[PDB]
């Protein structure tokens, strides 16, 4: 947060479509925190779909020679065996 | 370590596409331990820009009510003060 943390613990009364927003996620009353306010929006964005955390470490190698090699337009660079299988067509062990 | 250490040193040969694929970032062997490929795929993979932060890091919020109450198709979780701004209007301190 580049927020001060005086900010973060402001007391705010959300308005009925923000309110009902959060509550919709388990807020359980009519005043927060921002800090409180964020992390209920961070569980309604994550309930929501809004935001997909698989697709923040993607290669998209589609029409490339490297999506050539591996045979697949994009791939996860969390996914480390998979990676070593698509590299292993491409060579040989000596 | 999800590949074991012992793997991730075999050493290996590129057949002729790989290979000139990882000399086209800076490669000089022909030979190449397993780790030594990935790194030289990483320099290619970023070189190309084939992963890139742009779309990274976002809330694409515009088909949801999120996107009416903070009046944008979208916005960035790096994005601090604008998301305080943004909520400041949906309430009263
Ligand atoms: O760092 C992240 C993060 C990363 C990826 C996805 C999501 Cl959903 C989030 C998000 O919540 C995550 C969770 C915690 O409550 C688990 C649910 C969030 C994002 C955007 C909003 Cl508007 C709210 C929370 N968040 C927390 C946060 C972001 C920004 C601020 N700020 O403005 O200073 C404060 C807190
Ligand atoms: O963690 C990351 C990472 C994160 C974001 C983008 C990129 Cl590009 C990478 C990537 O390279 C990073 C750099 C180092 O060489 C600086 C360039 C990479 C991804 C995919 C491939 Cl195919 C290769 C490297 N990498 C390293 C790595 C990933 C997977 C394995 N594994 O399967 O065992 C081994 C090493």
């Amino acid at each position: 947060s580049q927020i001060p943390a005086s900010e973060q613990e402001t007391l705010v009364r959300p308005k009925p479509l923000l309110l009902k927003l959060l509550k919709s996620v388990g807020a359980q009353k009519d005043t927060y925190t921002m800090a409180e306010v964020l992390f209920y929006l961070g569980q309604y964005i994550m309930t929501k779909r809004l935001y997909d955390e698989k697709q923040q470490h993607i290669v998209y190698c589609s029409n490339d020679l490297l999506g050539d090699l591996f045979g697949v337009p994009s791939f996860s660079v969390k996914e480390h065996r998979k990676i070593y299988t698509m590299i292993y067509r491409n060579l040989v062990v000596v």
